[PDB]
């Protein structure tokens, strides 16, 4: 991506517009990043999160957040397994609410489709497939390149071209991972099964520990500070305040 | 593999087909693990799934299952070995049985044949062989590529091709592997032989744990958690509920 | 960069002109970095001190600093947050000073540009955007290169390469960094926000040791030692002694 | 090496031939380990295996084994040590027992040969020389490669070498190994001198626990467990139940 | 570097003339090192050792030298900071101490020059540059090679150019590391800022003991073992027994 | 290195030749090393074993060696230490015993040679050297190759390369080492200063210590136990019982 001079007596003299944020505390345009150890619903809570931004209500309870096109990238789940909890979630939408959803959501599966953002042809169809949208999801970013996730270099140039995608195209990329990367990374956000010494202080208890998870962003560098939340996990991993 | 973008209005609207299971907790047409020391007897319980899921009798009573053509892999055990335990498994089967397994098993030898699932041809010969198949059993993973296991890019390239395979033949795939796997697989069950401590707990004493081995699904995702089991070693290694 | 050989017999005679300090205790025409974890606030504090030596005012009261142009690179802010900080700024700028600052500073957005001065063409820009120039600040130098950040051969040639810059147009270069690099570079300074213990040492209770942060020079070779100084974070991030 | 599909009926069927263990329950035609700490004696008691099979004595009084043409490779020993051990293990065999060994024990000497079973014309000559034989030992293992012991990928790649030739020829492939090379290997047999403790349990006070060595399979998956057997190393190391 | 045979009968007979040294306990034609942290001052240090077997006076008071035509290549500090401490220093001789240094001593500086001994232009250059001289003086090796300090294998290719040009031309070669080298290098000696503890242990007290560095001779062959000794820094960074 | 298969036959009748053993407890043809931390004296050991190899002296008091050329290759030392150890080695020696060792022994200088084990002109010139030679030294093995020590990989082709040389030429190869390489050496030995412990032990107390070092065999597969030895160091580092 490319960018003109900034005009310093422009920002000087007109007070800005405040700043776009695609997610709490991230920055539109940028990349950030989805961190849980493989188990707490990841893709449930990003499927909530693009749910939303493509119109839909704010079931998570997170703030209200600007809308726009957005593309989901699961190349982990099997497409009925997408179908299963799409099915789900809807459960949660009203007619409106649902066809907000269907209008703006482009969900492509990727699973056994071997994307690699380093190689060219990968690298052109992503950038297409961001143009004109909001927000593009990528579950989970160990299936889009094959490089080492310990190598800071290589890191570097995979985080740089999906940096170059989000500049370009204006718009954000925010891939999950499974639990180096978050010290690149401006925006992180995470996701963790509640613990036996958490199930003994707001209250529940074991053997019912696994409904709920707490969300939470781990790293910013803009807003007002983000209240972790707690979420429990209803039938088919919807997720919800409660 | 190649995908469809997911009908968002539809996956809402239209109850959703049940999940299609291979093994418990597996969705077809995606990859497992069965991890285990080695000694424990993988190969034993991979051959009784592999010959249940063929058509074959729930010997080791676990759920039943969808049947359907099956191929087994074993590239680390000579084929007299292999004659052996099938000659001792089919002690347990009456002849409608052992016609059921034959009618929808095969077992393919491979010791010694140096498969390499990131080499064109091998690639294209387990593409091929998993064509029209519900299961391919690979005995073990280490036998199938020769990449460092640790190296998380290397593994994640020998991983995607199974997933590949599985996701556009809709043939499930398990490898076992002899104990990272554990966080780029969705599906993970586990065997383990009972030590000193577990004897002294259930009834057995040692001088006879060597007789014993618990089941159970380490890593899944969909449906009914799965209870761990405990199995008997039979004559010939074979693996009954006991 | 080459160099004639010292003229040792004139060094003796001639009491030397002054050494001339680009900031605190680094002399200018070499290479130096800025040192803080993430959320500190690098980058503000970065753009004061490039705004003072623009030509605009010792907002900071570190000592007044000789003026001249500065380029400014930030390859990790969208400029939307540029133009957030710039305003800011400027709301503690007479209309002189902005004038000055937008006279002697030059802001090149470089998010998502993937700069990298290891490669030929990125070496040559960033060597002719140096020239004529007082300093140059790499906002942060981890987009700046594509190498292992714990290699220290190819680190080592990353920074000779600043030093090359640094040596043949005089212009001074700071990189800022994301807390080994730190044994080669002659000027270090660090910015860390104030601890649970040191906001008790001062005034103020905890909830309020996010509003101050410590700058203080970690390393340097020349100069009369640089004392460590408290700044209040203000309204957009600005930094005032206090 | 290639095989034919299993016909899973005549192996419900028939009866199959006893298991053919070359070595205490190790299957003729596979790749076993024989591992201790680099002096221990590995080397004679290789040597008394490989004489016992080629047609000898049971001096070590373990199981009595099938015979068949045997091939040594030491790629550590002198040939004059080799004639050393010989000659005193000579002097506990009959003139029968001594011509029956040299009947069918070839000793081929490899120090400073350089073998690579990674190399074409090695893997080549190693495969020739193991046709029409029972069993082939190599000593050790590290003289055979030229890879990493500690990259699992190379170490595949050998050991895959070996079995190929194991499975094409019906020789088996036993290798010594200084003590991953075990994980895989289903045969494992290994020797470690007396503990400073161990004599203290059987009788012996020290500075004697050096001429005891205790032998046992520490991996196998056919067979009677093997009992572990305690052997006294008498003159020019030859060894005796004792 | 080439050799002729050692004439060993000579060696026994004729009585070898004394080892000249170029420095306490180095041996004049090797290679040695002068390492410490970063703020100890081993720049002005090696300046001084450098000025003295030149021709100069021995400030420092370690042993009475032998003089010699010595090069040094400082890469790490700009032109002027070498100016002021010639400058600084040279207040400490006399006219004719000064001649003498002038007359002895040749100082190239090399910041961002990028020397690189495995390159063959500079392994050219850093030769002849060591012709006719006593003592070549690298400050710091870490900006005449671009290979990994951890790597022995690099390192004992950048040493042995060393080594290389020291055998060949008899110019010694000593350089500065900033703290494997250590264990390939036969000549060693330290610099370290005075500890809290030693203050306290002197007659000096803290905020004082800025000023205080101790010397000494770590490692070495031949020679009376060398007393360490204790300098202070006066103006400039000029250090004198004190 | 090639060798004929052993005849069994011959090996069982005739009684062999007592092994060759070069030093204590290793095997004429082979390859050993002397292991020590960088200052403790291993080139003076080192020529000591040689002169004596080669026809002087056991000024050491280790056992009666055979006698045979030999070749001493010391990379690491200026031509006139080795000079000044000659000359003080002699002194302990009549005019017979100097003329010996003059007659088998050779030392060819290769300080900054930069010899390579692992390039054809270096391992062609190795091996001529050794052909009719009892023994050849290399000092120290750091210095002949530029592979990382702790590659397996590697190394066994570096160690292969000498076995190579030992086997076909008979000359026996030991290498200095300044502390694996272990592992794939059958024969190792070792030298240790005598510390702040052994002296408050034998004798000595401290401030003499520094003239005392433990010999001893850590490491071998034949001969009769070698007792660790203790060594006074006298004038010019020549070892003496004591």
């Amino acid at each position: 991506a490319t960018h003109k001079p900034i005009n310093i007596l422009e920002a000087f003299a007109a007070a800005p517009p405040p700043l776009d944020y695609v997610l709490p505390n991230m920055v539109a345009g940028t990349v950030g990043a989805l961190v849980s150890p493989g188990g707490a619903g990841k893709s449930m809570l990003a499927l909530q999160l693009a749910a939303q931004i493509a119109g839909g209500p704010d079931l998570l309870e997170v703030g209200e957040l600007p809308t726009g096109p957005v593309i989901y990238l699961p190349a982990e789940d099997p497409p009925t397994a997408i179908h299963h909890r799409l099915h789900a979630l809807g459960a949660h939408l009203s007619a409106e609410e649902r066809q907000a959803v269907a209008d703006g959501l482009l969900i492509q599966p990727l699973i056994g489709s071997l994307p690699n953002i380093m190689a060219p042809e990968w690298f052109d169809g992503l950038k297409r497939a961001a143009e004109g949208r909001r927000l593009m999801v990528l579950d989970t970013l160990r299936r889009f390149h094959i490089e080492e996730e310990n190598a800071s270099g290589p890191m570097a140039q995979v985080i740089g071209r999906m940096e170059a995608i989000a500049a370009d195209t204006g718009c954000s990329i925010v891939f999950l991972h499974h639990a180096v990367l978050v010290d690149n990374i401006r925006w992180q956000s995470y996701l963790s099964s509640m613990t036996s010494a958490e199930a003994e202080e707001w209250g529940v208890d074991d053997d019912q520990r696994r409904f709920f998870v707490r969300f939470g962003v781990s790293k910013a560098n803009y807003g007002a500070p983000f209240a972790d939340r707690w979420f429990r996990r209803h039938d088919g991993g919807v997720l919800k305040p409660a």
